[PDB]
């Protein structure tokens, strides 16, 4: 009944708060004035870049990309911590635990990145910086294009006006897919996702009573995530040929495929 | 209220029955609700092919699939016309919705013709095995992704009355690129989504979160379609060079 599903919802939200520093709520408070204390240094061209390094401490195109990838790997750690708290997750076959994270983290990374973005740019270094979209778009060689798809998603995704309590459940749903390739035991995964889907449905009805079919519309966005991730990986294998200079982390090229 | 959404559901189902000759129900009766009036002819290797009565083989098989797709597109177009509100949209947008919708719909309906072992062909008269397809240079792999989708998709045990609404949902996607007026499209999809939700609760009271699970499958359709196109342009360099058919590849 309703009551159990709210409990699951609260539990998740708490794990989310504990696993992710930098909530959407915090992000939105930074992006929308809201503060003297919280206001970000803005990077929009080469020079502001250099100041940033002096103030909001951490080829340019290479450094920026590598930094993105470094932050991704510590996001994966946060996501992994979160997953552990999803009821039932740790009781799964460990092979499957790994498979769910393997295929889930990117989709989740892009979901959360949307909270850090608006149409004009994206927060960086724990929200202290903000790097414009145009400045990203202008980078050398094939780097001038890695972030754009993610901005397009973000703008659409953020139109749903979800809050952290909505996102915590949606993220759990993503992890517990069961369509992931190479899963040994799909049934227990679906059973868990089933509950998550109910928790989410109820959560959205309560938290967005005015919003017709938000549940549906949110699930439809998973199509968009998947396309982003496949674009990213294919982009990646180019910035690996050409940039044989480039290296990837022990959490990453394992995930990639 | 419920009542209006059932009306929309019935209306759609009726249009579906009129627009598509071979229903899933019929297909299922042929594939296995057997003891039938007529079993399909089975193609499992080169020879059964030839009798199939009813120019590299791999080429002909692919081209045939494409010819059948094009007449499916006509059926789908007829169906769309009956979706309430569709014909009232900007015509540019009507075209855009069909342009980007038909493939997703084609793979959805193809699933009704498939099981893990193969696929019905020529109005259900034939059946071509998966292993025979799998064995065809790059042709031996075009159908495999679609079998994987089909098996998963068909696990949802949807019937024609479920599929009719789902298909409408697909068409009325306002994330298609180049749409002029997204709002009316979403408004229509919104209703369709309700009709579907109710439809699945009533037609599958046993199955928890079927709505959710069905929408999740759209992720799979979209990947399939992008794989297909990104396979297709490789066909462009095998053997369609010839020009004993300028009007055909024009049509197809
Ligand atoms: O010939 C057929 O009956 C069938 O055609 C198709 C092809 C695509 C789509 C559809 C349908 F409209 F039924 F979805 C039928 C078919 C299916 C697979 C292949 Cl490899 C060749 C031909």
């Amino acid at each position: 009944e309703s009551a159990d599903l709210r409990a699951l919802a609260k539990h998740l939200y708490d794990s989310y708060i504990k696993s992710f520093p930098l909530t959407k709520a915090k992000a939105r408070a930074i992006l929308t004035g809201k503060t003297t204390d919280k206001s970000p240094f803005v990077i929009y061209d080469m020079n502001s870049l250099m100041m940033g390094e002096d103030k909001i401490k951490f080829e340019v195109a290479i450094r920026i990309f590598q930094g993105c990838q470094f932050r991704s790997v510590e996001a994966v750690q946060e996501i992994t911590e979160y997953a552990k708290s999803i009821p039932g997750f740790v009781n799964l076959d460990l092979n499957d635990q790994v498979t769910l994270l393997k295929y889930g983290v990117h989709e989740i990374i892009y979901t959360m990145l949307a909270s850090l973005m608006n149409k004009d740019g994206v927060l960086i270094s724990e929200g202290q910086g903000f790097m414009t979209r145009e400045f990203l778009k202008s980078l050398r060689k094939p780097f001038g294009d890695f972030m754009e798809p993610k901005f397009e998603f973000a703008v659409k995704f953020n139109a749903l006006e979800l809050d952290d309590s909505d996102l915590a459940i949606f993220i759990a749903v993503i992890i517990l897919s069961g369509d992931r390739p190479g899963l040994l035991n799909v049934k227990p995964i679906e059973d868990i996702q089933d509950n998550l889907l109910q928790a989410l449905e109820l959560q959205l009805k309560l938290n967005h009573p005015e919003s017709s079919q938000l549940f549906a519309k949110l699930l439809q966005k998973m199509t968009d995530l998947r396309q982003i991730v496949t674009e990213h990986v294919q982009l990646l294998q180019v910035i690996k040929k050409t940039e044989t200079d480039m290296s990837l982390h022990p959490l990453l090229q394992e995930i990639y495929k």
